[PDB]
Protein backbone atom coordinates (compact mmCIF):
# COMPACT_ATOMS: atom_id res chain seq x y z
CA UNK A 1 0.00 0.00 0.00
CA UNK A 2 1.97 3.56 1.07
CA UNK A 3 5.00 5.71 1.34
CA UNK A 4 8.36 4.11 0.43
CA UNK A 5 11.83 4.06 2.46
CA UNK A 6 13.71 7.48 1.75
CA UNK A 7 17.09 9.22 3.66
CA UNK A 8 16.44 13.19 4.08
CA UNK A 9 20.77 14.59 4.70
CA UNK A 10 18.50 18.21 4.68
CA UNK A 11 20.62 19.59 2.04
CA UNK A 12 18.22 20.07 -1.13
CA UNK A 13 15.12 21.14 -0.94
CA UNK A 14 12.91 19.80 -4.05
CA UNK A 15 8.68 18.84 -4.61
CA UNK A 16 6.48 16.53 -3.34
CA UNK A 17 8.17 15.72 0.33
CA UNK A 18 7.36 18.27 2.76
CA UNK A 19 5.40 21.07 3.61
CA UNK A 20 5.41 24.19 6.18
CA UNK A 21 2.72 24.95 8.11
CA UNK A 22 2.21 28.66 7.85
CA UNK A 23 0.01 31.70 9.13
CA UNK A 24 -2.49 29.80 11.19
CA UNK A 25 -2.31 28.69 15.13
CA UNK A 26 -3.28 24.80 16.02
CA UNK A 27 -4.94 26.99 18.74
CA UNK A 28 -5.88 24.96 22.18
CA UNK A 29 -2.84 24.40 24.20
CA UNK A 30 -0.48 25.77 21.10
CA UNK A 31 0.59 29.18 22.28
CA UNK A 32 2.61 30.09 19.08
CA UNK A 33 1.09 30.57 14.86
CA UNK A 34 2.98 28.49 12.47
CA UNK A 35 5.73 30.54 10.75
CA UNK A 36 7.09 29.18 7.30
CA UNK A 37 9.88 31.75 7.71
CA UNK A 38 10.70 29.42 11.12
CA UNK A 39 11.87 26.64 9.01
CA UNK A 40 15.08 27.54 7.79
CA UNK A 41 17.87 24.71 6.10
CA UNK A 42 21.76 25.20 7.05
CA UNK A 43 24.33 25.08 4.30
CA UNK A 44 25.54 22.51 6.56
CA UNK A 45 22.10 20.49 6.17
CA UNK A 46 20.17 20.58 9.07
CA UNK A 47 16.73 21.69 9.14
CA UNK A 48 16.70 24.62 11.93
CA UNK A 49 13.13 25.43 13.15
CA UNK A 50 12.89 28.30 15.59
CA UNK A 51 10.73 29.95 17.93
CA UNK A 52 10.48 33.86 17.86
CA UNK A 53 8.63 37.37 19.10
CA UNK A 54 6.73 38.69 16.17
CA UNK A 55 5.30 41.01 18.88
CA UNK A 56 5.56 40.97 22.81
CA UNK A 57 3.20 37.92 24.45
CA UNK A 58 2.80 37.41 21.05
CA UNK A 59 5.19 34.45 19.47
CA UNK A 60 5.41 32.59 16.18
CA UNK A 61 6.64 28.91 16.17
CA UNK A 62 7.76 26.11 12.97
CA UNK A 63 6.10 22.98 11.96
CA UNK A 64 7.51 20.71 8.94
CA UNK A 65 5.60 17.63 7.51
CA UNK A 66 5.92 14.83 4.64
CA UNK A 67 3.43 15.54 1.73
CA UNK A 68 2.99 11.36 1.75
CA UNK A 69 1.81 8.85 4.32
CA UNK A 70 3.87 6.24 6.11
CA UNK A 71 3.40 3.13 7.78
CA UNK A 72 4.75 0.35 9.58
CA UNK A 73 8.83 0.18 9.80
CA UNK A 74 11.55 1.77 11.04
CA UNK A 75 11.90 5.80 12.04
CA UNK A 76 15.54 7.63 12.42
CA UNK A 77 16.16 11.27 13.69
CA UNK A 78 19.11 12.81 14.64
CA UNK A 79 18.09 16.28 16.42
CA UNK A 80 18.70 18.80 18.64
CA UNK A 81 15.83 19.91 21.02
CA UNK A 82 15.52 23.24 22.60
CA UNK A 83 16.15 23.54 25.85
CA UNK A 84 13.78 26.24 27.72
CA UNK A 85 10.71 25.88 30.18
CA UNK A 86 7.20 25.66 28.37
CA UNK A 87 7.78 23.91 24.98
CA UNK A 88 8.27 21.11 23.46
CA UNK A 89 10.32 19.70 20.79
CA UNK A 90 8.79 16.64 18.34
CA UNK A 91 8.83 14.09 15.94
CA UNK A 92 6.03 12.34 14.76
CA UNK A 93 3.76 10.30 13.20
CA UNK A 94 -0.08 11.91 12.35
CA UNK A 95 -3.60 11.74 10.88
CA UNK A 96 -6.20 12.84 12.14
CA UNK A 97 -9.63 13.87 10.82
CA UNK A 98 -8.23 16.59 9.50
CA UNK A 99 -6.99 14.09 6.86
CA UNK A 100 -9.93 12.26 7.20
CA UNK A 101 -8.61 9.24 8.88
CA UNK A 102 -8.56 7.62 12.90
CA UNK A 103 -6.24 9.85 14.69
CA UNK A 104 -3.30 8.10 14.88
CA UNK A 105 0.21 9.22 15.90
CA UNK A 106 3.51 7.40 18.26
CA UNK A 107 5.73 10.48 19.22
CA UNK A 108 9.05 11.09 21.00
CA UNK A 109 8.71 14.58 23.19
CA UNK A 110 11.65 16.63 24.42
CA UNK A 111 9.90 18.40 26.65
CA UNK A 112 12.34 21.92 26.74
CA UNK A 113 11.58 22.35 30.57
CA UNK A 114 14.01 18.60 30.70
CA UNK A 115 15.83 17.68 28.27
CA UNK A 116 17.58 14.73 30.14
CA UNK A 117 14.59 13.25 29.62
CA UNK A 118 12.08 12.20 26.90
CA UNK A 119 8.22 11.44 26.61
CA UNK A 120 7.49 8.43 24.55
CA UNK A 121 3.94 8.46 23.56
CA UNK A 122 1.13 7.06 21.10
CA UNK A 123 -2.63 7.63 19.88
CA UNK A 124 -4.86 5.09 18.78
CA UNK A 125 -7.78 6.44 17.24
CA UNK A 126 -8.01 9.47 19.72
CA UNK A 127 -6.95 7.51 22.77
CA UNK A 128 -3.35 7.99 23.79
CA UNK A 129 -2.76 8.42 27.55
CA UNK A 130 0.40 6.42 26.89
CA UNK A 131 3.12 8.55 28.05
CA UNK A 132 6.86 6.98 29.04
CA UNK A 133 9.28 9.38 30.19
CA UNK A 134 12.27 7.77 29.75
CA UNK A 135 15.58 9.35 31.44
CA UNK A 136 18.50 9.94 29.32
CA UNK A 137 21.56 9.96 30.64
CA UNK A 138 22.49 13.29 28.93
CA UNK A 139 21.22 16.66 27.44
CA UNK A 140 19.64 16.55 24.66
CA UNK A 141 19.69 19.65 23.58
CA UNK A 142 23.93 19.67 23.70
CA UNK A 143 24.16 17.93 20.71
CA UNK A 144 22.67 15.15 18.04
CA UNK A 145 21.79 12.09 18.93
CA UNK A 146 19.66 9.43 16.99
CA UNK A 147 16.04 8.70 17.96
CA UNK A 148 14.01 5.84 16.49
CA UNK A 149 10.78 4.09 17.21
CA UNK A 150 10.37 0.76 15.11
CA UNK A 151 6.24 1.31 14.54
CA UNK A 152 5.29 -2.61 13.91
CA UNK A 153 1.23 -4.23 13.98
CA UNK A 154 2.14 -6.23 17.91
CA UNK A 155 4.48 -3.40 19.14
CA UNK A 156 6.12 -0.08 18.94
CA UNK A 157 9.71 -0.25 19.86
CA UNK A 158 12.23 3.11 20.69
CA UNK A 159 15.40 3.19 20.53
CA UNK A 160 18.07 6.02 22.36
CA UNK A 161 21.25 6.18 20.25
CA UNK A 162 20.51 2.28 19.42
CA UNK A 163 19.27 1.29 22.52
CA UNK A 164 16.06 -0.10 23.14
CA UNK A 165 14.45 1.79 25.67
CA UNK A 166 10.71 1.36 25.27
CA UNK A 167 8.39 -1.30 23.43
CA UNK A 168 4.42 -0.77 23.31
CA UNK A 169 2.20 -3.95 23.35
CA UNK A 170 -1.81 -3.01 23.19
CA UNK A 171 -3.99 -1.00 20.88
CA UNK A 172 -0.72 0.05 18.75
CA UNK A 173 -1.88 2.55 15.71
CA UNK A 174 -2.72 1.47 12.06
CA UNK A 175 -3.11 4.21 10.05
CA UNK A 176 -0.34 5.48 7.70
CA UNK A 177 1.02 9.30 8.59
CA UNK A 178 2.72 11.73 7.66
CA UNK A 179 5.98 12.75 9.47
CA UNK A 180 5.97 15.95 11.43
CA UNK A 181 8.85 17.73 13.32
CA UNK A 182 8.15 20.62 15.44
CA UNK A 183 8.85 23.74 17.97
CA UNK A 184 6.21 25.27 19.99
CA UNK A 185 4.88 26.75 23.16
CA UNK A 186 1.75 26.25 25.23
CA UNK A 187 -0.85 27.71 27.52
CA UNK A 188 -2.86 25.83 29.97
CA UNK A 189 -0.74 23.04 29.97
CA UNK A 190 1.73 24.71 33.05
CA UNK A 191 1.66 21.22 35.05
CA UNK A 192 3.10 19.50 31.63
CA UNK A 193 5.04 21.77 30.23
CA UNK A 194 5.70 24.31 32.77
CA UNK A 195 5.22 28.17 31.63
CA UNK A 196 6.81 29.49 28.67
CA UNK A 197 8.90 32.40 30.00
CA UNK A 198 8.18 34.09 26.86
CA UNK A 199 12.41 33.55 25.89
CA UNK A 200 13.39 33.82 22.20
CA UNK A 201 14.23 32.68 19.67
CA UNK A 202 14.83 28.99 20.36
CA UNK A 203 15.34 26.64 17.86
CA UNK A 204 15.42 22.92 17.00
CA UNK A 205 18.09 21.29 14.91
CA UNK A 206 17.32 18.29 12.53
CA UNK A 207 20.15 16.67 11.18
CA UNK A 208 18.67 13.47 8.92
CA UNK A 209 15.51 11.83 8.64
CA UNK A 210 15.13 8.21 7.30
CA UNK A 211 12.07 5.72 6.98
CA UNK A 212 13.13 2.20 6.15
CA UNK A 213 9.99 0.54 5.35
CA UNK A 214 9.54 -3.45 5.55
C1 LIG B 1 0.46 14.41 19.57
C2 LIG B 1 0.97 15.70 20.23
C3 LIG B 1 1.60 16.72 19.29
C4 LIG B 1 0.73 17.26 18.16
O1 LIG B 1 -0.66 16.82 18.07
C5 LIG B 1 -1.32 17.09 16.79
O2 LIG B 1 -0.50 17.97 15.99
C6 LIG B 1 -0.88 18.14 14.61
C7 LIG B 1 0.24 18.93 13.92
O3 LIG B 1 0.83 19.93 14.78
C8 LIG B 1 -2.28 18.78 14.60
O4 LIG B 1 -2.87 18.46 13.36
C9 LIG B 1 -2.93 19.47 12.38
O5 LIG B 1 -3.83 20.48 12.73
C10 LIG B 1 -3.88 21.54 11.72
C11 LIG B 1 -4.98 22.51 12.24
O6 LIG B 1 -6.27 21.98 12.02
C12 LIG B 1 -4.13 20.96 10.22
O7 LIG B 1 -3.70 21.92 9.24
C13 LIG B 1 -3.32 19.64 9.94
O8 LIG B 1 -3.87 18.93 8.85
C14 LIG B 1 -3.38 18.73 11.14
O9 LIG B 1 -2.54 17.61 10.95
C15 LIG B 1 -3.28 18.21 15.67
O10 LIG B 1 -4.13 19.31 15.87
C16 LIG B 1 -2.70 17.70 17.05
O11 LIG B 1 -3.54 16.70 17.67
CA1 LIG C 1 21.21 17.16 6.95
Amino acid sequence: QTGGSFFEPFNSYNSGTWEKADGYSNGGVFNCTWRANNVNFTNDGKLKLGLTSSAYNKFDCAEYRSTNIYGYGLYEVSMKPAKNTGIVSSFFTYTGPAHGTQWDEIDIEFLGKDTTKVQFNYYTNGVGGHEKVISLGFDASKGFHTYAFDWQPGYIKWYVDGVLKHTATANIPSTPGKIMMNLWNGTGVDDWLGSYNGANPLYAEYDWVKYTSN
